[PDB]
Formats: structure tokens, C-alpha cells, sequence
């Protein structure tokens, strides 16, 4: 777990990344990733067990879960990490065979696919930050929610397991998403500058 | 229980009352009192031990109960009988003492009581026939009421206990009560035209 061996691994043996990239991308990177190992299961562990509705009707209560919850956010910013983290592991994969090709026997072409990774690095965290906003609206969660959803009779009072507690982390992941939304775009401002 | 002391029993010994009144309004007076009596205990015992709501809110079946069922059709048409019977029982009590006065020691007074006797009674039967529509608008029950009283959570689906039997007895009530209306009229006519 040596500090350059670690360096080396997040940095993806790029030649091309500047010291944003390098040091504060993938700091915040291992934030979000802390943040959500400790609140996917504890946190969200029973969203949906302990999800209940004043009501007699069976089946009311899965419903309406699914209803409000579509997907979960634990899930959501699961997907966001990995669908973020698929260029750079892009781009590592292409910098590791250009080395094994070049032991078994270039420039332009790793700085062009390194500032596409990055744009659509950004592009990815602005589709889940909108995604996050079109399912969620809002940022904080409620306590009592009105399902009226078949086959619950009229509308039902449903309420929500830890609704303080998911709203501070639901801040602090969508903090976290901001930054790394500016820091992509500081870091394919400064490539373009320093290209000219 | 000889038949002419029933016939005198009901008429209530009164020197002034007609065919109509003597045989009609009394077998249908019968008639009301054996259908509420079948249809009491056995129709409207479990009005509110089988009246159910689809809730788990403590205490919306009685409420939801007081609300739609401010009072039993039973203990309505009870006191409907009641009142009714009150202004023949009067004058039979008047007659009595009247029988009382004259071996210790009139016939216009006699008359007079009795028109009045019966304007009583029809207005009695009017009235609780308007309290009766107030109460409960149309003549059938409904299996499924909506409740939304405190503390039920917005409205909840109520469930009523032999709709359509209540249904058939309210009718049989209702066309009872409207016949003892008709005849109570021909009787005051009648007396009046008797009169001149
Ligand atoms: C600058 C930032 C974005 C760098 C992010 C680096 C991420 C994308 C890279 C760094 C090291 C990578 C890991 C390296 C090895 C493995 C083992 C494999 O069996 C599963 C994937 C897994 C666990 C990789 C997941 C992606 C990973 C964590
Ligand atoms: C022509 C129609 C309206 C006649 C109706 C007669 C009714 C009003 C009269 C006839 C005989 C009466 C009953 C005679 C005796 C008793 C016993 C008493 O301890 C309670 C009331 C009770 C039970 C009376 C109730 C009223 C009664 C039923």
C-alpha cells in the first residue's frame, strides 16, 4: 500500500494528467467512495423493510416503496462512480497495451483520448446530477409521503426510515458531485490552454 | 288475549273513533312493531361490531361509525312508535279518568282530544319521516363508504354490515309510516266531515 504505489495506480500511469487530475480528482473520488461504503448499508440497509403505510391492504407497501423509490440513491451514486470511473479505466487499459505493444516491437493520440476522457467524465456526472434531480427533486427527503398507487385504497400515509440522516448524506454526495463537476471543467480548460 | 279485548285494548275504549282507525291504523301499528321487532336484534345487532374500515388508525371504526350512522334506524323508528303511540296513550289514560271521575261521582271534549290526538300523531309521523330523509338521503344502504373524519388519515374505505337487508327493512318502515300518513288524513277528513 506504498504512497507511490498508490499514486501510481489512481493516476493511471498518465503522462498527460496535470497535478488537478492527479491529486484532487482522485481524492475526492476516494471521498465519495468512503462516504458511500459507510452509508450504502447502514444508512439504506432497510429502506425498505421499514418502509410502512397506515393501512390494511396487502401489497401497499411495496407498492408504494417502488412508487417513491424507484431506485435507490445508494444505487444511483453507485452507478454515477462507475459510469465515471469507466474512462479512466478506458484510458489505463489503452496506456497499458501501447506499453505491451511497444515491449513486443503516439503522443497526439493519448492526449486527444485523455481530453475525451475527461469530457465525458464530465458528461456523465452531469447526466446523474440531472437524473438525481428529475427523480428526486429537491434535496431534502420527507418523513410522511401520500401513495396513492393501485391497489392502495384512496391515498395512504407512508413513512420513510431515516429521512434526516440520508438528506446530510444526500449533501454531501451531491457536494462532492459538484466539485468534481468543476474540477473537470478546470481541467479541460487548463489542457486546451496549455495546448495553444 | 280474546279478540274482543285486543279490539278493546287498541282502540283504547274511545266512542269516537272510526273503522279506519279502529282496525287500520291499529293492524298496521301491529304490523310496524312484529317487523321491528324480527329486525332489531337479528338485522341491526352487529351494526358496529361488523363495521370495519380499511385502516390501521386506532379508533377510526367508531368514529367513522358516529359519523355515518348518527343514529340506528332501529332506535329511529323505536322512538318514531314511541312518539306516535304517546298521543293515543294519553287519551286512553283522559277516558279512563274520565271513567274514574263519573262512577266516583263531556262527549265534545271527548271529540275535540281526539281530532287533536290524531293531528298530533300525523305531524309525529311527518316529522320523522323528514328527520329520517335529513339523516339518510334515498332508501338503500351502500356496502363501501368514504371516511375522512379525524383521526382517520385522509379518507378511508368503511364497510357496512348487511346493506341490502337494511335495505329491504327500511322500505317495509318507510311504506308503514307513509300508510299510517294516509290513513291519520282520511281520519282528520273524515271526523270533519262527520262533523257538519
Ligand atoms: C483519477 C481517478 C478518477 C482515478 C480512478 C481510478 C479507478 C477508476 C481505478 C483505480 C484502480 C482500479 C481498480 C484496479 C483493479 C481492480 C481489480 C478488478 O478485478 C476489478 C476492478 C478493480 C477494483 C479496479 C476498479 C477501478 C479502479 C479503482
Ligand atoms: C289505534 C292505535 C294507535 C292504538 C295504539 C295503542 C297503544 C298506544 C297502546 C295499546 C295498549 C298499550 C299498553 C297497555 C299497557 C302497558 C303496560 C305499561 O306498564 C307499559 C305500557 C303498555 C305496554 C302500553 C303501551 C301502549 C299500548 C300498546
Amino acid at each position: 500500500m506504498n504512497w507511490t504505489g498508490l499514486y501510481t495506480l489512481l493516476s493511471g500511469v498518465n503522462r498527460h494528467s496535470t497535478a488537478i487530475g492527479r491529486v484532487w480528482l482522485s481524492v475526492i473520488f476516494i471521498f465519495r467512495i468512503m462516504v458511500l461504503v459507510v452509508a450504502a448499508e447502514s444508512v439504506w440497509g432497510d429502506e425498505k423493510s421499514s418502509f410502512i403505510c397506515n393501512t390494511l391492504q396487502p401489497g401497499c407497501n411495496s407498492v408504494c416503496y417502488d412508487q417513491f423509490f424507484p431506485i435507490s440513491h445508494v444505487r444511483l451514486w453507485s452507478l454515477q462512480l462507475i459510469l465515471v470511473s469507466t474512462p479512466a479505466l478506458l484510458v489505463a487499459m489503452h496506456v497499458a497495451h501501447q506499453q505491451h505493444i511497444e515491449k513486443k516491437m503516439i503522443s497526439g493520440t493519448l492526449w486527444w483520448t485523455y481530453v475525451i476522457s475527461v469530457v465525458f467524465r464530465l458528461l456523465f456526472e452531469a447526466v446523474f446530477m440531472y437524473v438525481f434531480y428529475l427523480l428526486y427533486p429537491g434535496y431534502a427527503m420527507v418523513r410522511l409521503v401520500k401513495c396513492d398507487v393501485y391497489p392502495c385504497p384512496n391515498t395512504v400515509d407512508c413513512f420513510v426510515s431515516r429521512p434526516t440522516e440520508k438528506t446530510v448524506f444526500t449533501v454531501f454526495m451531491l457536494a462532492a458531485s459538484g466539485i468534481c463537476i468543476i474540477l473537470n471543467v478546470a481541467e479541460v480548460v487548463y489542457l486546451i490552454i496549455r495546448a495553444c
